[PDB]
Order: structure tokens, then C-alpha cells, then sequence
């Protein structure tokens, strides 16, 4: 068979049959004769297309398979590596090469240094040395993305590999499976959770590994069995526990001093599928007060190594979870009291609060409704005011690079068709891969998205006056009518200047059968 | 004075007064107290903020400025980047790092191993390891970036570096002069011209370094001296010689078989300012037919190094050519037979052919407009059908990626306000970067740009056909409408659905007082 | 605290005692004021100081910490590194830098870009953004060095940096425990453990990293339930079991034809820690044979990731060899029968064969001797006619790179003074790092240096031969006294040029109380 042949066929049984992609030359000869059984998702800007395949990987939990352009293709698509990096998402990142006999002059189109242009993005990235030698790169690929701790990966194929000879003892590739799927052995593993039994005054802090195990249901036991509260890790990527449980405590600030603060007075504190701590404003102290002790579950040795505190086991996050969670005793404390309903702002009948667009989302969209976040300035808020009980509800850009909640929210729909995706994007974010929105309406994948309008990079605005930073440019963004863009690529779109045109515009967007996007007026 | 201080002052008596960007918060600190005499460019994603720059940069033939918000904007940039690198073009690419103090955590927004992520497509990659050392390091970026061969240059800064204070002895980095217009030893310059007056029938080929230049008034007097057919090499990302000048013959085919073919019975043939060559089909077979003897004259010594054949001399393109110029004998042979005139094809009252299109551009346009080419099926005829007789008046992705020539339109228009600059442009190749509209509507840059609509990735469908290759997925983009788009980002509108509009729109955007973009509905 | 003071006392919470090291100008304001709990060790060479780094490693289980002098020093030592990376030694090697104010300018001894230097040889790599950094990065140093896979890391320091104030919170970092001990769940290993007792004819192979985790003893035990014959996997860098056991069955030649023909009729092969496979030559044929189906664990998820067939796991050795040592059935099968012992070879007055050699030394070494090979040509023999009985009782350079026997030995002996290592070196290998031998003098580490003397390159000549190559320079290597290098730098050194001599050398050299080196004259 031929490498093309073969390769497919790994793929197919590998469990892969979807490719997400922008085409070029150097791919035609891959995606000649493409197979019945594959599925092709078009989207017209790279980081548009690593965006769509990343929400599809952390929705679905499997790998996604995407084939990019050469270096140009690549690097459109860097930005969108750097979130995929940060979520240990599942990516196969392929691009095609020049003909191996064109490379050494470099010719249009030739990938120079390939294997060096996504570093550091990239858990294993790798150019083939001849063509039988692809389809056992592409299992490396397929091994390296998907084994703990999950990552992008990139290959780089020369076009003439394809309808080259296989070797056809690459059959043993096929039904390959490794396992991640590990735990503490016995012993120390006995030693933890004594630990947690004997703690007085425990802790939970929950990171985005989570929720990509499905872990959530039995970190909810084990919080339970503890009565311990339970934090989200900062900066958070998803969301690993019902918002509305009585342990939850929500979204840590991302501050060094405030989070040694909130845990001042737990004694134990454990971790589960999170860095040690992805801080973001610089808020200097100490990492934790004395009396309490930190420890970490992470499938992630680099963050193992870096945390500043605490212990740290490295292994699978669902084994793990599962382990404990059947493992500690009840104990006989009393169960946390669920957290206040936040407070209605007083809405006139102008502009929109950011409170106010989430309490009506919270109030009409469907409970297993899942939502991205791309509104910078209004985080905070979106974590208080939206009820999400159920797994795999909520994605924010891993790395905090823009231009992931549009195309991730398309991916994700396609992912869950059962489930409605709304996507909270503020209007400068929106404009970042706004050409998304064209794949959500050719493969009809009904996302709706509600852009945050206010004029301005909020967040950036606000920092510059914590900052004291005077005449500081290009911090607004006047002057761009997404209804306009989003007619440009083919998706009805809707206004809402007031709450009584919120909540029509909503209505209408719940009930459309295709993609919706709904332009917000919002606060300054 | 503080590192911040320093730095622009550096920054203004280097000749730097402009600054292209999309800010983010480790980018706040360099940006506050921004000086009275810069100006600051804004765009709303990477790859059109670096695009932009390198049309300024192109055009000005001065080095551009770019500020980029840490690895997710920089990663944003990559695919501009791939083109810069091939162009030669002086940019200054400076992105935002976290404070120094929340690096080793990997706090949000840290850029991991910085200097890796550009690589392999800059000439130099940096993060000073103290704050003292930056305004060093933006001196070393400078000078790395407009020395010859001219390139892209990354530097990236930690945020809390700007407020610190700078060595005093940075006063000696300001009017440090750096120069790299050399030319040829006496001794072998002789030995270059007499070979050169003693060919029988030498030959010219031209690359974009000549055009980088300003080089193509020389080339001209060197041509007409040598009574030489003038080539431009193929790939071309500018153009380097009046296009209906007695000399010029056209642009060579991208193919090995092709160039030598073309040069065949031509004892000498001297490739200025290209790499030799950059070739992109598979076209085998020989590089050179016997009785050719090829000498390269390039800024660029991987150029030299990687020329399968001919000899090679690196130097100043702009200082060789006039020296060739004023030099060589005044030879007595006949001019080169006048080229054909390219056919007036056949056209209906319908959808446009790309002929007719080039044509009516030609008859219209002023005699100094500026083109840009993102029409990658019709980029020969293009050639054909244009009468570009001054310098700087074309330009095409010089890495063969997309999303190049919309942003770089309005950079070219911001550095030659007094020319008229056409952007035609694919409907495929529009969307990678089309938020640059907006750039163009908020500082009222008037570039026209041209969508040449034909509803699908022509080239590679024509490509696909060529390899005989079924069942390719992918290469339509049907239902598109660019009028819209348009109007989302606030530039003015026009559609040709045939000749008669095509026309009239062209008339009117020609009278025009900003942008405007005309959606032109082309054949299939 | 200084950092100086804080770096100290991390490395001594950690468990670190000893320094291996050869200094330089950058090192020096590391290694003032050093302190009485710690041990420094010189070598004079960088490839000697961590090749006894890198036995100490191997041999004690445990990191060791290096010293090495900019990037000449690390650059000296890249070699070494190679088969550390091989052999996933826990290494941790630092490299002292130019103060930070003189890096820019490169001043002479700056590392320029210095976490790539060792790339791609080392785990993690890295240069910290300040002083305060620094203790943070050598807990981010130690632990990604311990962390499975083990492996040598890589930390340049300027030297300014030690003198300067710590971070107070950086005591969080003394203690910090991390594991990686984990094993696969039991829900999945309960699936293996039936799949193993359902086996009919089942094979174990063993790889270096049974060793390193000193999990033999669960591994005999392993055999002995299933009553399965042991293979040691190809380009064995350790020994993991008792050669003279009765399943044991032999080093695999290192070819995918000859370990497929060895795997016939075996219905599963358990792989545990090694590579699949660690191939050498060029045998092309089956990676397995019909019938036969592969199982790996693995600490290693690039090992998991490349190999050609079967399952694997990704786990810890030995948790994981403890645990299917003790779950899986005695099975009922005939315990297999003990390989028959080497014949001897005809042995005259003249020059020694290596097959005598090896019947000498098994005949008078101690049962608890520690070997190590680097005599090429002679491997297959040594591993047949010596009797290993314990763990940790042999060596070879795991990526094949010479110069890591000589002075690993003396890194092996230092870490076990009870026990009688015994480097076996061909007079090839001898020089790559024969200035080692200073160390073993200078503080009297009582290693025996066996050199055979065939005054040649023998693996390669008969390599020259199969290949049928001929006119290949370079091969011999005649005119070499080793007794006088020995003297040279301090070693007592004995002679043997036939069998009688060799028992008196070997005598001797067994009774003294210091290094001893015996040069053999061997047949070619
Ligand atoms: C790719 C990229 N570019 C630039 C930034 C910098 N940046 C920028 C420009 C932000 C403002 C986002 O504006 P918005 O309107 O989407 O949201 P708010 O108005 O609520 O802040 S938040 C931020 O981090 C980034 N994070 N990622
Ligand atoms: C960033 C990027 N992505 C993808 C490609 C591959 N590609 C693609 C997708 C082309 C088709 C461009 O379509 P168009 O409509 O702009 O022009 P034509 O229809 O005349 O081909 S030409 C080409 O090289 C590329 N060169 N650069
Ligand atoms: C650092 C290094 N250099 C060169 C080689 C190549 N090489 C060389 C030069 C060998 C000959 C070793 O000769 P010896 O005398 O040590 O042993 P034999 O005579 O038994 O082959 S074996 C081998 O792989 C290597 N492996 N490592
Ligand atoms: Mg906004
Ligand atoms: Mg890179
Ligand atoms: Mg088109
Ligand atoms: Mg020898």
C-alpha cells in the first residue's frame, strides 16, 4: 500500500476521522482521494483552524487531527499553539513540505528548519527523514499528543511522501494502544489519604485537568466525604465543579498574596489538575501562611517541578481523582453552605451591565448550555452569575491569547450537537479570527455568539489606571459593525441595545436553526 | 534616566518615529508617556500589524517598528513573519514579557523561552537578561534588522524593565553608525566587467533586493549598456524594472526546466539582488543548459551558499549595480526583439475574466500607482497586463503567504501617500487577514483594494487538476460577501459584476477621498 | 539570606552532598565559602567530570550534581551527555555564565544563548531572568532531573547572581517533595495481569531501567511465577537480572530480523524498561512474527511514543514490577533450564583472547564485583562468561559514545566503596577520557582499569570487513603505553602479555588499596 494508504488507515484506527484544516499545495497530494469515512472542516485563517480543532479536542476528549499549510500556514497558527500549550489540548499538527527534491534549494513554499518553527509550543515536533518512515512518524504524532500530560504536536511532511511505497511492516502501528492511565502506588498513596482524613481544616483547588478527565463528578465526592470548600485554580482554561454546589467557593483571584490569604487557616490543602499557580497580576507576598500545607496532583511534570510550594504526585488526573474520592473517610463536619445568589445591579434602560448580560443568559439559556469566555474585563462576573452543574461547560484561553473563544466555540458545538454553545466574546477579542464565523455557517454548526460591545479594550484600560499610566495608544476600538461581519460570512445576526432587546434577541437566537450573532451595547 | 527614556530616544535619533502595534498588558509600562514625536499605528490582530509594518518598511525602504503583546501575539505574527524573512524586510519586532519576578512560576502571560518562538524566521532573537541591558539589546535589534541582508529581528522585554534605571553609558548607543554598502574589490570588479564586455550574448535576471534598493535606475543603464534581455526572477516579491521597457522580458517561470530553457544560448547570464532561484512547481531538469555560465550578485550569503550553481559575489546590491552601471562598455548589438502584446481575451457581458480586468486596470490607473498581488491563479497575467515603469510598484507575498498584501497596502500607502496603491486580491486570500480594514478606516489611508471573486481556491483547484487529483476537499469558499465586510470595519463599498461597473467602480474609488474596496465578480 | 546561602540549603534539604565539578572564573563566587557538609570532586576534563558524575548517578539511585565552566566546559561535556540522556540519568548540571551586566556585549566567557547548547541532550534547560530566580530554578532543576523519565538538565548561572539577596519565600522550596512512583489503575492492570497468567508461552525482556529502579529482585520473582525466559533488551546500558539464572536467557542482538526469529512461538513478550528497541545494525525483516504480541512498560513516554508495535504503559518501573510480581499466578509451566556455560576457548603462551580475560576475571573478581564495558568488539563474550548475580553490576556508555567507562567507573566506585568495580576498556576507548584517571589517584578511589590492547578499533575494522568496504583510514591505533599514561597521572599500572601474567596482575590489583591499571595484550 502506499503511505497515503497506510497513513489513513492508521488514522481511521487510531480513532481519528476528522480533519481540520486551510489546504495548500504541499497538502494536495495528501488529501487526494480523500477517504469516505473522513469528515473535512474548512476554516479560512490557520489560527481559525487550530481554534476550532482545540474546542473539538477539549469537548470531546480525544485528539484532533489538523493539516496546515507549510511555514506560512504554521505560523498563522502560533498564536492559537500558545492557548493549546497552556490546555494540554490533544492536537496532531500536520503541514506539508516541499518535495523532498526542492527542499535544499528552498523553493516557494519550503518549511525551513521545520521542526524548530512551532518550539516551544510543542510537545514533540519532527520532519520525517524518507517516506516509509510517515506513517510511523504520524503514530509517534498521534502516542505524543495523546499520552498525560495531553499537548500539541507537529509533523511536517514532504508532498511526494504520500504515493510512495509503505513499508508493510507498518501494520503493527495500527491497533497500538499506550496508557497514561496511572496512579500512586498503594503505599504512599495510604500515607496521602491519611493525610486528608486527618486534616482539620481542608481545602480543594481544582485546575482545568479536571475537567478534561471528567473527573468533576468525583472530585464532587470528594469534596463531599472532606466537607471541604472548593476553589477553581486561577486564570482558569474550564470549569471542574458545579457552580452552584455548596462546596464551591469559585474562581481564585490570580495573585500570589491574595490566594496565601484565601487559604490562611487550612491546614491541608490539595490541588488536583492545575499548575501551582497560574498567577497573573504581580501581587507579592507570600505563597502560602504558615499552618498550611500544599499538595499537588498533576499530570504535568514541568509543573510539578516549577511549583514554588508544596508537595507534588505526577500521575493521571481521572485515576487519580477516582482513587481518593473512594478512598477517605466521611467525615463528620459540616457540609459547606452553598454560596449567596449574587446581587442584582441596577440595570436603566441603557447600555448593559456585564452583570446584567449573564444573569440572562443564566435565566434562558438551556442548563446544559456550555459557554466561552473571551470577555476580558468581565471574568469575575461570568463565574458568579452563570450556573454550570454539568461537565466540559465553560473554555477561556489557556494562554490569554485572543482569538480562541470565536473559533473554540464552533469546535465545541460540533463536539456536542445535543448541547447549545454561546460564546461571550468582547469586541476586541471578536475580531481577532472573526472569520470563523464563515465554518459555522457552511457546516451549519449553530453557535451563538454575543459580542460585548463597548468601544474599547476594556481590560486594558483599566489596567493602564491601576498602572497610573498616562497617554498610553491604541486602547480603543470605535467604529466596527459585527452585524455587518457576521452577514459578511453568511450568519444571521441580531442587536440588542437595551435588556428588553437583550432578551428578544436571546429568544430568537435559542430558537434559530443556524448560527447566531448577537451585537451587545455594554457599559464603558 | 529610566530605561524607558532611553530607549526612545535611541528609538528617534535611529530614525524611528513610528510604532506598529496591538498592546497588551506586559506591553502598558514601554507604551505610557508615549512621546509627542511617535505616532502609534494600531491593528486589531498580529498578522495585520506586522503586515503593515512590512509594507511601510518595504516602500520607505527604512526599518518599521512593531510592538507585540508576549508569545500569543508574536505566535499571532508567525505567518507575516515567514514573508518578511523572504522579502529582506528591516523589521523590529519588540513583544512584552511578564515581570522578572513572575517568569520562573510561568504566571499567565509569560512567553516561555522567548527567543525560541520566532525561530527560524528572524535574524536575531533576544531577551536581556537585566533591565540595564535593554536599551543595548534595542541598539543590537536595530542594527541586526537593516544591516545587509536585511531582516526581521525579535526582542522581548519584561514589563517591570521600562521603570528601571538605564546605564548612563547608553548615551554612546544613540548615533552609532552601522554600514554594509559595500562593493567588490577593484581587482575583481575588473575581472566581473570585462567578463561581462566580452560576452556575446549576455543575459539579465532581477530579484527584489534590486527594487529594496532603489537600484533599478542602475539596472536599467546596465541593461541598455549591455544591449541584455532583462528577466525578473521568479517568485517575485517586487519588481524591479520597468515592465514595458525594450529590455524586459517578463517573469521567469517558477521551474528548474523552465529558467534553463529561457536562458539557453545566453554565454553569461547576471542574477542581481535573487536567490538563484526560487523556484515552486516540479519542473526537473537542468539548472543550466552547457555554454551558460551564471554569476550572482546578491546582499544575502545564504543565497550564495545555497545556488546550485554559478558563481557568487555578496555584496550591497544597490552599490553593485551602480558600479556595474557606470562601468561596463556601451555595447553596439541590437536590442532585444519587442515583446508580443498580451491578446484582448474574449469577454461577454458577464462575470469578469482576469484579463479584462488587468487590462481595464492598466487603461485607468495613474502611471505611478502601486499594485499588490494576493490573485494567486492570475499573478502571470498580472505581469503581463501591467505597465509598471517606476520603482516600488508591486509587491507579492514573498514567502507565498497569504494574508500579506491586504495589511501591507495600507503600509505602502502610509509610506507614499502621493501614489495610489491597488491591492487585488483573491476572495480566498482575503479573509486570512481582513481585519486590516479597519486600520485603513480609522487613520482614513486611502488604499483601493480589488477582490477578484471567483467563489473558490483557484490555484489549487487548477493544481489538484494538474495531478490529476480526485476527491480534494477544501477548496471551495462559496458564500462570502466582502461589500459587508467592508462595512464592518467601516471602509466604503462597490460592486462589478461586469465590465460596465467594473469601470464605473474603478472611476469612482480612483475620486475617492478614503479606502474603498470594490467586490469584483470573476470567472470560474 | 544570599542566594549563595539559600541555593546551599536547598541542595542540602534535598539531599544533595557532593559536587563534581572542573572551575572556572564564572563558578567561582559559587564555590567560595563551600560549605564543610559537601564533598567537591575534581576531574580535569568536563567529558571525565560528568562521565563519574553520571556513574555515581546510576550506581547510588539518586541525582548528582555537576559543575562545569561556561560553555566551553558544557560544550566539553556534550558528549558525556549523550549517553547520559540514553541512560536517563538524573543529572544536574550547572554552568556558571558572565556577570549579567557583561553578557551583552559578549564578553569573552559569556554563554551565548545558552539553554540551547545542550539541546536536545538535556530534559529542561534554562537560564533564569534574575537573581532572586535563581534557587527557584535549581528546585525546577533537581526536580525535573528526579522526576521519571530521569535525565540530565541543564542550568547556566551569571556569576553576579550568588551574592545577592534571596527571596525569603523561596524557603518554601527546602522540603518540597514529588513523585512520580505511580502504576497503572487496577482496573486496567487486572486486565494485564489475566492477559499475563493466560499467556501459553510468554517471554520478559528487560531493559536498563529495571536496574536503575532496583527492581531485579521483583523481576526474578516476575520470571519465576510465569516460569519465563528473560532476555536483556539490545545495546544493554545496564544489567537487569542474574545472568546465571535459569530463565535467563542472554543479551538480544540488536536487529529486528534476529529479536523477531527470538520471539517466535512466544504468544506475548513483556517488555519492561527498556526501549523498543534500542536496534543497531541494519537486519531488516519482521518487527514480530505471527502470532506474537508485545507488551511495554515503559517510564518513558518517547519510548511509548516510537515504538514500532505493541501496547505499552507508561509508568514507573518499579512500581510497576512490584505490583505484577506479586498479582500475577504461579503458573504450572516447567521452569526453563539454565543457558549451558561458555566453552573454553584454546588459549596458548601468546596474547590473550577476550573469551579468557572474561573466564579470569569471573575465576578471581568478588561475586559483588561491579563491570563496566567499553571494549566493543568483545560485548557478546563479556556478557556470557561473567557471573552478575546482583543489581547494579554492570555498565555500558547507553549511547554507544566512548569515554564513559573509565571515569563512570570511578564515579561507580565512589558511590560504592564495598564493592570491586572493574572497568574492561579497549585500548580505543582508553583516550577519550583518560585524564580521569587523575581523579581515581588524587582521592585514592580504588577502581581496577582492565585495557585490551589489540592496538586497533577492532568493532570498526570488522565492520570495514561485512561491509566489504575497503581503503577505509583511520582504523588502527598502534603506539600507546598505558602503563606510562597510568603513571603519568598518579595510577599504579601492571602488564600482562600472556595467561600467567594475567592471574598475577588481576592478583595483585585485587589486593591493593588504591586504582590499579592492567594493560592486557590481546589478540586482534
Ligand atoms: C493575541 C493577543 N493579542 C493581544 C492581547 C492583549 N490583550 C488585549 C488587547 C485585551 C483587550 C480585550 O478586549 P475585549 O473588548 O475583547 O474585552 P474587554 O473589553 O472586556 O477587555 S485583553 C489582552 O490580554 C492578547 N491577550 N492576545
Ligand atoms: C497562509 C496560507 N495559507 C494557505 C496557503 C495555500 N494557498 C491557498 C489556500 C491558495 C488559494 C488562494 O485563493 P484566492 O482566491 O486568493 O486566489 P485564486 O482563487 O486566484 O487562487 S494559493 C495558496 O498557496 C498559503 N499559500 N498561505
Ligand atoms: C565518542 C565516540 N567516537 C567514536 C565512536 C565510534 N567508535 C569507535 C571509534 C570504536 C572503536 C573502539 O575501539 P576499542 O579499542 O575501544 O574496542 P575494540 O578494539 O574492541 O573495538 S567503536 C565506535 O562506536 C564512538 N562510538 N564514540
Ligand atoms: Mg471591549
Ligand atoms: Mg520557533
Ligand atoms: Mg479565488
Ligand atoms: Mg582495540
Amino acid at each position: 500500500a502506499s503511505v497515503h494508504g497506510t497513513t489513513y488507515e492508521l488514522l481511521r484506527r487510531q480513532g481519528i476521522d476528522t480533519v481540520f484544516g486551510n489546504p495548500g499545495s504541499n497538502e494536495l497530494p495528501f488529501l487526494k482521494d480523500f477517504p469516505e469515512d473522513f469528515r473535512y472542516i474548512l476554516a479560512l485563517q490557520e489560527a481559525c483552524v487550530v481554534g476550532i480543532a482545540d474546542g473539538y479536542a477539549q469537548a470531546s476528549r480525544k485528539p484532533a487531527f489538523i493539516n496546515l499549510h507549510s511555514a506560512a500556514g504554521t505560523g498563522n497558527a502560533m498564536g492559537a499553539l500558545s492557548n493549546a500549550w497552556n490546555s494540554h489540548s490533544p492536537l496532531i499538527v500536520t503541514a506539508g513540505q516541499q518535495t523532498r527534491a526542492m527542499i535544499g534549494v528552498e523553493a516557494l513554499l519550503t518549511n525551513v528548519d521545520a521542526a524548530n518553527l512551532p518550539r516551544p509550543l510543542v510537545k514533540w515536533s519532527y520532519e520525517p527523514a524518507s517516506a516509509a518512515e510517515v506513517p510511523h512518524a504520524m503514530s509517534r504524532a498521534i502516542h505524543m499528543a495523546s499520552m498525560a500530560p495531553q499537548g500539541p504536536v507537529y509533523l511536517s511532511v514532504p508532498y511526494d511522501d504520500w504515493d510512495k511505497d509503505a513499508d508493510p511492516q507498518s501494520h503493527h502501528l495500527f491497533d497500538r494502544h499506550v496508557s497514561s492511565s496511572v496512579r500512586l502506588n498503594d503505599q504512599d498513596l495510604d500515607i496521602l489519604v491519611k493525610a486528608l482524613n486527618s486534616a482539620s481544616n481542608p481545602a480543594i483547588v481544582l485546575g482545568p485537568d479536571v475537567d478534561a478527565a471528567n473527573a468533576n463528578a468525583d472530585c464532587v465526592m470528594l469534596a463531599e466525604r472532606l466537607k471541604a470548600p472548593v476553589w477553581v485554580a486561577p486564570s482558569a482554561p474550564r470549569c471542574p465543579f458545579p457552580t452552584r454546589h455548596p462546596c464551591f467557593r469559585g474562581l481564585m483571584p490570580a495573585g500570589i498574596a491574595a490566594i496565601s490569604q484565601l487559604l490562611e487557616g487550612h491546614d491541608v490543602v490539595l490541588v488536583i489538575g492545575a499548575p501551582v499557580f497560574r498567577y497573573h497580576q504581580y501581587d507579592p507576598g507570600q505563597y502560602l501562611k504558615p499552618g498550611t500545607r500544599l499538595i499537588s496532583v498533576t499530570c504535568d511534570p514541568l509543573e510539578a517541578a516549577r511549583a514554588p510550594m508544596g508537595d507534588a504526585i505526577v500521575a493521571d488526573i481521572g485515576a487519580m481523582a477516582s482513587a481518593l474520592a473512594n478512598l477517605v473517610e466521611e467525615s463528620s463536619r459540616q457540609l459547606p453552605t452553598a454560596a449567596p445568589e449574587p446581587a442584582k445591579v441596577d440595570q436603566d434602560a441603557g447600555r448593559l451591565h456585564p452583570e446584567t448580560v449573564f444573569d440572562t443568559l443564566n435565566d434562558m439559556a438551556p442548563e446544559n448550555a456550555i459557554y466561552l469566555n473571551e470577555s476580558t474585563s468581565t471574568t469575575a462576573q461570568m463565574w458568579q452569575r452563570l450556573n454550570m452543574r454539568n461537565p466540559g461547560s465553560y473554555y477561556f484561553c489557556a494562554a490569554g491569547g485572543l482569538g480562541f473563544a470565536l473559533p473554540a466555540a464552533i469546535g465545541v458545538q460540533l463536539a456536542e450537537p445535543e448541547r447549545q454553545v454561546i460564546a461571550v466574546i468582547g469586541d476586541g477579542s471578536a475580531n481577532y479570527s472573526i472569520s470563523a464565523l464563515w465554518t459555522a455557517a457552511q457546516y451549519n454548526i449553530p453557535t451563538i455568539f454575543v459580542i460585548m460591545n463597548n468601544g474599547t479594550y476594556g481590560i486594558l484600560r483599566w489596567f493602564a489606571g491601576v498602572l497610573e499610566a498616562e497617554n498610553v495608544p491604541g486602547l480603543d476600538v470605535p467604529g466596527i459593525d459585527f452585524r455587518a461581519l457576521a452577514k459578511g460570512y453568511g450568519v444571521q445576526a441580531l442587536k440588542a441595545d437595551n435588556l428588553e432587546q437583550l432578551k428578544g434577541s436571546l429568544q430568537e437566537a435559542l430558537s434559530a436553526k443556524g448560527p447566531v450573532l448577537i451585537e451587545v451595547s455594554t457599559v464603558s
